[PDB]
């Protein structure tokens, strides 16, 4: 054991730094039962979107002797709210890792983050874009048993330079309430011996955490039917009152009815308006489909037996149907990864009734396999639950139960990425989506973790966009039940870290020649029109270029310091790029679906530069944002006033680890009950915000315990678990919320 901070000297140490937080020392009751001194941390996290502490020693700590060690903290929350801490650990080289956990109120516990050894020793597949551990899980189960709680892996470098640890930071970010905790006994402990079965036998035959019994866990087929039967008894298909046919408000004003979902401002607040003229507000869940419900098993087939992707396809591999596997494929089954295969206590044989829930993926964003067999436990359970009278009948059953669930829960919509077989449900509105993919030219932003950005000035981008919109139009059949269309998702436009980050598309593209790069030519044209002469450009940018043609050879603007004049041109360049994306996209959607709302490209918190946002404001009927935070702080969202566009949250969630999962997700609660409470706080901030016309939750079901095929997300982010059994705390929170969306929003 190596003690760093026990606070028994009664000082707030001068090498801890606090931001929008108050520190003091207090007596409290320690884990062991004795009164100890502790650091009480009162974060002003309601008023400020970033709060916490950072310990920064005089000199970086040298911990290089600790080749198998964890950093421990004792922590508890005080007051009314659980706390999600982010832990950021910085070495002397500017490498940092980020872990996170929930800190409940009540019982104090010990928390640990690995500095070295065990599942860090070989960390991933070698690939920079891999956030997962080498297991293909975003965060693994513990590598030893203890009552202590492992800080959950999020992102960053796994193996820091232990000779120089420069900063340890604990922060509360974008909270809706003030958070207060007590911290004690910050220390280093050598890791105990590694449990070499830690990745062995994780999953039981139902897809659940096999080594943990937890409240609500399924133990036999009979418990699965009894849970099914209690629910099928409660589901009648009656919506909350008094909804109109399209889930709009009966009891409000009645507006113009165009026969399509559209936008209008009511009482100073943006709303949707349903096809019959009633005020509408969108609530619901994303990923109402099976595509993301399979997990890599570790087996592969002969390539000759697997159908290849067509270059024409509008659907990227992550969003494809589950691939039915043929016998000829299955008969060539071989072990590509021992680590994956050993995780499962049960996979079926080819003749077994549940053998149709195998999948094959021909690519993956990340994880230790680039391709391979997968299995959908969720899908298997649908068949366990509902049987298969004719092939795939449990699918029709599921869809019909899903629609009943959504109406019972008071939701007004089926959210993004709803399977298209629900597009004629004709009982609840839905959101449609498409992706523009293909072999058009590309540009780099410096952080394209999911592929290079589109060259939107290349005519082949338009061709592909047109095709994308054609396929959506064919899917939705001009339906009034379609609220509107999302195109794409969190495109990597530019990050807000730095100028080099935000302006990466302009900067990188300026560096290339104009020849063969349509986006470069467009930038060239704009710059030519603003400046006309190479001298005027030379003066603006502080350059010595001999001509426009030298300039068109490509210019390295990386070392130039960003003056105001330079920033205006970066901005103007980013703006024209985004304008062109949104023009092409809007154009295609409008050509095919003249009547439907175009809903944007779903801006993540890490990819909404104001230039791109303002571009979306021009062309999209509704600006969509993804926002994985406790809620919508006023200060982070004040910019909306200047746009005055109706807006929508495409994604958000909160998860916990009390129901078998090893990763709560992006935002963490202390329990199933706390999740539901944290859901209400988020939604409340949506509801109070006069620019938002809806918010969707990501997603319907938990991701597979051993992580989704695509990228290893293994999150407790469902309204239902892998057995298709709903989280009642989530259900109840959604009923409370969905009960007041109209009355509160439009009310007195
Ligand atoms: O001028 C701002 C910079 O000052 C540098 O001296 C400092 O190293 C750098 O800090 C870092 O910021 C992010 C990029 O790499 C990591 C490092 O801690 C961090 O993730 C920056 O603050
Ligand atoms: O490592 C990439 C990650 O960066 C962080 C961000 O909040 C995540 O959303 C993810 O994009
Ligand atoms: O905002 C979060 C979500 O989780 C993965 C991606 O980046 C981070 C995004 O989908
Ligand atoms: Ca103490
Ligand atoms: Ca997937
Ligand atoms: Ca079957």
């Amino acid at each position: 054991s190596h003690m760093l901070f026990d606070f028994e000297n009664d000082q707030v140490p001068s090498n801890i730094h606090f931001l929008n937080a108050r520190a003091s020392i207090e007596t409290y009751t320690g884990i062991n039962g004795e009164p100890s001194k502790g650091l009480k941390l009162a974060m002003q996290s309601k008023q400020h979107s970033y709060t916490g502490l950072a310990i920064v020693p005089e000199q970086p700590w040298d911990w290089s002797e600790f080749t198998s060690a964890s950093l421990y903290f004792d922590i508890v929350s005080v007051g009314d709210h659980s706390t999600q801490f982010y832990l950021d650990v910085t070495d002397q080289n500017g490498a940092v890792f980020t872990r996170s956990i929930d800190i409940p109120v009540g019982k104090m516990q010990s928390y640990y983050a690995k500095l070295s050894g065990h599942d860090l020793e070989v960390p991933d597949s070698g690939d920079v874009n891999d956030l997962n551990l080498a297991s293909g899980l975003r965060s693994n189960p513990p590598t030893w048993t203890s009552d202590d709680r492992q800080f959950v892996w999020m992102w960053g470098v796994k193996n820091l330079d232990l000779s120089g640890i420069a900063k340890i930071s604990l922060s509360v970010q974008s909270a809706m309430h003030d958070k207060t905790v007590i911290i004690d006994n910050i220390r280093i402990q050598p890791n105990p011996p590694q449990d070499e079965n830690f990745l062995v036998g994780l999953v039981d035959e139902f897809g659940q955490n096999a080594k943990v019994d937890y409240k609500g866990k399924i133990h036999s087929l009979e418990e699965l039917h009894a849970a099914r039967d209690v629910e099928l008894a409660e589901l009648d298909g009656k919506p909350m009152p008094s909804r109109s046919k399209f889930g709009g408000w009966l009891a409000g004003p009645k507006l113009k009815a165009t026969g399509y979902f559209r936008t209008e401002k009511i009482n100073g607040k943006w709303m949707l308006v349903d096809p019959e003229g009633y005020p509408y507000f969108a609530t619901g869940l994303d990923i109402i489909r099976l595509s993301n419900s399979s997990t890599m098993t570790g087996y592969d087939y002969d390539q000759a037996t697997v159908a290849q992707r067509s270059a024409d396809d509008v659907t990227p591999e992550d969003s494809k149907g589950l691939m039915a596997v043929s016998e000829k494929s299955f008969a060539t089954r071989h072990l590509a990864s021992p680590t994956r295969a050993a995780m499962f206590n049960w996979l079926p044989d080819y003749d077994h009734p549940l053998a149709n829930h195998y999948n094959y993926r021909r690519s993956a964003h990340s994880g230790p396999l680039k391709r391979g067999e997968a299995y959908s436990f969720y899908s298997a359970n649908l068949e366990r639950k509902y049987g298969e009278t004719y092939p795939g009948s449990y699918l029709d059953k599921w869809r019909e139960v899903t629609v009943d669930r959504m109406l019972n829960w008071g939701f007004t919509s089926l959210g993004n990425w709803t399977d298209p077989a629900y597009y004629d449900n004709n009982r609840i509105p839905f959101f449609a989506n498409g992706w523009v993919i293909g072999d058009f030219k590309t540009v780099s932003s410096g952080a394209d973790f999911w592929g290079a950005m589109p060259d939107v000035f290349d005519p082949e981008f338009k061709v592909r966009a047109m095709e994308t919109a054609r396929v959506v139009s064919e899917e939705i059949k001009n339906s009034p039940w379609c609220v509107g269309v999302f195109i794409d998702n969190q495109k990597s436009f530019g990050r807000p870290d730095s100028d080099k980050a935000q302006y990466g598309i302009p900067i990188h593209t300026l560096g290339r020649p104009s020849e063969g790069v349509p986006t470069r030519q467009a930038f060239s044209k704009l710059l030519k029109a603003k400046y006309k002469t190479i001298a005027a450009l030379n003066n603006a940018w502080g350059l010595k270029l001999s001509s426009w043609a030298e300039f068109d050879l490509g210019v390295d603007v990386k070392a130039l310091p960003v003056t105001d004049t330079l920033r205006a041109d970066y901005s103007m360049l980013l703006s024209a790029y985004a304008d062109q994306y949104f023009k092409v996209v809007h154009g295609a959607v409008e050509h095919y679906m003249p009547n439907h709302l175009y809903l944007g490209a779903r801006f993540p918190d890490w990819g909404m530069p104001m230039e791109v946002v303002k571009a979306a404001a021009k062309y999209a009927d509704v600006v969509s944002y993804n926002s994985y935070k406790e809620g919508l702080p006023k200060q982070k969202w004040a910019f909306l006033a200047e746009l005055d566009k109706p807006s929508i949250i495409g994604e958000f969630h909160i998860g916990a680890m009390d129901h078998g999962s090893y990763h709560p997700g992006l935002i963490h609660a202390a329990s199933q009950a706390d999740r539901g409470e944290m859901y209400k706080d988020y939604m409340q901030s949506v509801i109070d915000n006069p620019y938002f016309v809806g918010a969707h939750w990501f997603q319907y079901m938990d991701s597979p315990l051993t992580g989704r095929a695509y990228d290893g997300e293994n999150y407790n982010v469902g309204f239902v678990d892998v057995t298709d059994t709903p989280y009642q705390e989530m259900v109840d929170a959604a009923k409370e919320v969905n009960a007041k969306i109209y009355t509160e929003r439009l009310g007195s």
